[PDB]
């Protein structure tokens, strides 16, 4: 409980009804960020395959962090928000710098779904 500790949120809209789904994942090594990115990245992509959950919101805090502590995440919202783009197709993720918290939203341009002849 001080802001040294990297918490992350990941926000995963698959039409938001009943609760915003808040995944707890923090990042110390590097190793670990690359464990949490393949299954984040995967688990989003997984809600997308039926609803077609073209909104996602990363959102994460972070004041007493070193520089490269700072490059992890910032490398980290970049990848995965290019691995759940990869998946379905779309462009980029919407990147916005804060003080405090740190939104990085992948918004997936996916109207066709469901071509079955």
């Amino acid at each position: 409980m001080a802001g040294k500790e990297l918490r992350v949120e990941i926000k995963i809209d698959c039409g938001n009804d009943d609760k915003e789904t808040t995944y707890d994942l923090y990042f110390s090594k590097a190793e670990e960020a690359k464990e949490l990115l393949k299954k984040v990245a995967e688990k989003a992509a997984d809600k997308i395959k039926k609803q077609g959950c073209k909104r996602v919101k990363i959102r994460f805090e972070k004041k007493g962090l070193d520089d490269d502590a700072r490059k992890k995440a910032k490398k980290w919202a970049l990848e995965v928000a290019n691995k759940i783009a990869n998946e379905l197709g779309a462009k980029q993720s919407t990147t916005t710098t804060d003080g405090d918290t740190f939104e990085v939203e992948v918004i997936l341009e996916l109207e066709h779904h469901h071509h079955h002849h």
